[PDB]
């Protein structure tokens, strides 16, 4: 199990549940899933950086309960 949280700049946060190995895309895809945003407009923050789609969490050090901002493109960001 591993838990992250995605949080929006309202302040709203959610949980998926994810891996370390899981790349930023298959998060975009969870978000989509539980929320209906398309993920090429799903905007991932973590410690300051635009998160790259094919990069991994691990690969940002994203640890358990982790929280990755979110942002919409061309809607709030």
């Amino acid at each position: 199990s591993m838990q992250v949280f995605i949080k929006n700049r309202y302040g709203w946060t959610i949980t998926l549940e994810v891996s370390p190995t899981d790349t930023v895309e298959n998060v975009k895809q969870k978000i989509q899933d539980k929320e209906g945003f398309p993920p090429d407009k799903i905007r991932l923050i973590y410690g300051g950086k635009q998160m790259e789609d094919g990069r991994t969490l691990a690969d940002y050090n994203v640890q358990k309960d982790s929280t990755i901002l979110i942002c919409i493109r061309d809607v709030d960001c």
